[PDB]
């Protein structure tokens, strides 16, 4: 029996809506569990899916990993089946299977103002923006030295306390009731905008990553995962089930 | 020093034109070529750049179970590195490793321009306009192997005409879109250069799956990692964005 650590995020993990209460495995729906049921019966595994208790994906602070990474590290999981972006940081100290799904960073705001890439709003103060902190779209605007995004970043990290986020929700009610922006992931973005007529993305995407299944480095189960995520990818279950969530 | 297989394709891979003979890796340039200059870098290994003998990418012969190509080259350990338009699928997955993908692409159609054809399901609800792919290439294997009716009609064509409608590269399946009624089955990025440069060409519909390319290596080798990691952060620091730029 694997151990897969996960974390609530809609529409890829939510707790499912009943009147009996449920147990175990059954408490869990979404993209991802549709992702890990599939996985499971083409690679022939049990499991027992549980929410990492530090609530977080996986940043370095000390140096100490936390989150869905860390207990990969650690091997308190087996696989960390979330939307998990395969970073850079993340990818030295674990192993991510390809892809399941494409995304990139980009904007939430209002419909209807001048605002029309990211441009716009580092070249102003007024309208203020942030990201969660500590997640992969906050580490790329740490780490940039494109000239738009160094100037996003020293704006963010210069007012730390006040615009960025300790969740994707927390983002999306700030642009709801304030004059503020929202980098944040274009999957997430596309479930948001469907759900609030008053919201949209705003430009581009701003770079290019993947979520992918994470595995403790030097795992068996990588390639395993890999070859079982192509064979969804090709077939267009992985499509379906974008389609189903969104 | 890495033994690096790769073949020419536009604008991923070509001979750098000039006067004076170049030799070994100076022969060489283009996106592919860019990129493992800063693999190398990033990394630091050194190379010797060999194109692909048998001038294939990779598919398992069905008759007797051989691979061909680069795949092949990987398989027997002849090279360190492919780097090249190489497509991670899951045939080759089970038997060479990718690193994660340095490009992100699809299947799609290259047709001409102002015409009622709007969808794979177009050509394959009719035959007066044939269509097909390269022979044995990512996107015929694609076809192939699905269970998606649409795609399960249009193999039964394809492997049908086999003799008239499959190609031996992206060359030869352009000019025949361009002299005569045919749709051409091509990844979305060569689709893109060629449009650029042939007016009366477009794409038809959208992508029929997704794909990315990857650099290959032999499984269980300790580069896997390695360029996937140099990769990440070639994407993350909007140096492969600039490449594409650079070469499209
Ligand atoms: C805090 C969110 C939910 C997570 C989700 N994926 C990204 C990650 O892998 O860290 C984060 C998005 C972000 O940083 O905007
Ligand atoms: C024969 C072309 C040039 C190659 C290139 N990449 C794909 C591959 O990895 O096989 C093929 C495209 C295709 O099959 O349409």
């Amino acid at each position: 029996s694997l151990i897969v650590t996960t974390i609530l995020e809609e529409p890829y993990v939510l707790f499912k809506k009943s009147d009996k209460p449920l147990y175990g495995n059954d408490r869990f729906e979404g993209y991802c569990i549709d992702l890990l049921r599939e996985l499971s019966t083409i690679l022939g595994f049990t499991y027992e899916i549980r929410l990492v208790e530090d609530g977080k994906y996986g940043a370095q602070d000390n140096g100490q990993w936390n989150g869905m990474v860390r207990e990969l590290i650690d091997h308190k999981a087996d696989l960390a089946v979330a939307p998990l972006a395969i970073t850079y940081v993340r990818e030295k100290v674990i192993d991510f299977s390809a892809p399941f799904m494409t995304l990139g960073i980009s904007i939430l705001y209002r419909k209807g103002t001048p605002i029309d890439s990211a441009d716009d709003l580092a070249k102003q103060t007024k309208i203020e923006y942030g990201a969660v902190e500590d997640g992969a779209t906050m580490t790329f605007f740490k780490k940039s030295k494109i000239s738009t995004y160094d100037k996003m970043w020293a704006f963010m990290s210069s007012r730390r306390q006040s615009v960025l986020v300790k969740s994707n929700e927390e983002g999306i009610q700030r642009v709801l009731t304030s004059d503020y922006a929202f980098l944040m992931e274009s999957t997430t973005i596309e479930f948001v905008t469907q759900r609030n007529c008053n919201l949209t993305q705003i430009g581009g995407l701003i770079d290019s990553k993947g979520y992918g299944v994470g595995t403790p480095m030097g795992s068996p189960y990588r390639d395993k995962i890999t070859i079982a995520i192509l064979q969804l990818q090709e077939e267009g279950k992985l499509h379906m089930m974008k389609e189903k969530w969104w």
